[PDB]
């Protein structure tokens, strides 16, 4: 029982995902009350740069030129969404790419509060948008 | 603006971290897998390497984390009806937790379950990753 | 006494190896008997991944975007034929990324029996197809 | 407060920079007298591999294929000029590639001889050539 | 032709070191980050992050490093009129020196630095890095 | 399908481990390895450094190996008549045996000749790699 990859323009992928965490927590994430530092920074640095590793980490994922990768946050009450929009020009989809970003950037955010709420959830890591283009 | 916490001044100890996480996807996917039908080939069997490999990554991802000598790590499915659990379980004999690695397995196996069935169904989603035991902490 | 690389359509390189052990384990191997798993999946998936890293372990190879690769496995009765197939569209050959998943796979299978049979050999580690092509 | 990479021919650039040391080890780096082996070489052999790591490090670096990496030294009485040229065809300039080499060897050449010259420095560090070029 | 010292005949200690370095920019490149005015962004805070997590990725990159457990790594900016200090803190309880990964730390905060700024001042430039302090050694 | 074996409940001894292996190559690039006239530059040195590095990274590559603390790491080649032997030696102190680093320098190392040559002699092939040596186990 095993495996293979796939063979072989201008492409866009967006994955979202949700830390589920106390209004203390989110509270200090955005005031950067945090003892470790600034949680956004960290996770958004860890989170782009994750996304140039999708292929060192997804064994079937085939190794893709990045165009560009932002990681942005919507901080709520109880919860932060992390949104992440990757673009390349290369012979396939980059959705990989975006969900690992998210992945990443919200395990960053868990370990930067992980002292403060160990029961934080990391949920509802999805694709939104893939550009054969829906 | 970042500080990594110090460790130097703490002994090292016998540890075990269990985390869980659930890939939501649909029952043509779950017969793909118990017949082995699967275009990319065998799921569970490159899902489990992944989040082995990556358990061994953490600190290379996880700008904060420290860098662990784990011990031991296992990767766990149990395949329902329309969802595949995933239970990562890391040990170590280090001066800090090993939550984060066991969170990582389970984070890039579920990555990379999405990627064997992502053709099959692609609006599939990654739900409920969490810490399930740390030893005494246990949610 | 240094070293400087080269510079700068599809392509496609074929390459083999053999790991030569006890009919035991040969066997463990393919009716999945070992304690540490499956040593065929386990092997495939460390190969498959070896090849896109083979620019991070040869000094003067160059960072090739892969298409596709492929980890066969032939079994026979003292040993076992790794064959792997590596295709790429780039400036130059892909035979290095053949040759590096051949090894690893290689040495994956030996991690996964050498506790069974220490003595185990990894032999006859070739380039059998290269495509200036032949 | 964050970040945020940017989107998307033949390129080239060329970095250098200096590591000052004594004259004892100046010359054990060129005769290869250090007890740790040919500290030239090994750095050489750092660099060449650093310049593809770029994207690895350096979080806002895109991961751009390079066509061809030297690394080149300059020994004088005192210090090591060391400069690295870099080649690529991608969507955006190679200087941070050819830095990083620059770097690394750096870095290489006094983790060789630390132990003979400690307060080595690593100095003047920068761009010398970029090809928007000039 | 390298041999790696062998560190098998020697104890753990509890060690620090320390680095630093400078990055010679323009008072337009200080103004745009005082003001947080960067193209790129946060320019501090990135660096911080790449200096930290490279400091963990020292035996990777330099051939004859041995792989040593860090317990602690700070990176800190002085910001002047035209130029900006970085110094490194490395922390760790292992059988080596950990001057290295202080340096490496340095050095990709720096060049991740010029990263930030080469739109602004491509024209900068790195210098001056060095080891101030292990533990005793001092500059 | 795959079990990281748990050395958690194990103590840590000082270990060596050697591992061999041979490029099976031409009188030519014999030669011009001995007067320094490959195409690529200096074979020998550049594969001794691919090793080395390729040791550390063994965890990395190899899915159920532990990441192990390596005390020192040595590559030497004796040049024959048409081969080049390669022999890894290994130390550790550390919880299991370091046979797996050696294997993987040695093996990274014969790639990396073959890289080297393979302008000249694109034939060569690689053969004969086998732990020598594990401390007692000899064979």
């Amino acid at each position: 029982g095993a495996a293979h990859m796939v063979d072989i323009t201008k492409r866009t992928a967006v994955a979202a995902g949700i830390l589920r965490t106390s209004a203390q927590v989110v509270a200090l994430i955005s005031t950067g009350g945090l003892p470790k530092g600034d949680a956004l920074a960290t996770a958004r640095v860890a989170g782009i740069m994750a996304a140039k590793r999708t292929s060192d980490l997804i064994p079937l994922c085939h190794q893709l030129a990045l165009t560009g990768v932002d990681v942005d946050f919507t901080v709520g009450q109880l919860d932060i969404e992390i949104t992440a929009t990757v673009r390349s020009t290369d012979r396939t989809g980059v959705e990989m790419e975006a969900l690992t970003a998210v992945s990443v950037a919200a395990l960053t955010l868990y370990d930067m509060i992980k002292a403060v709420d160990p029961g934080a959830l990391i949920d509802d890591i999805r694709v939104l948008h893939k550009e054969t283009r829906r």
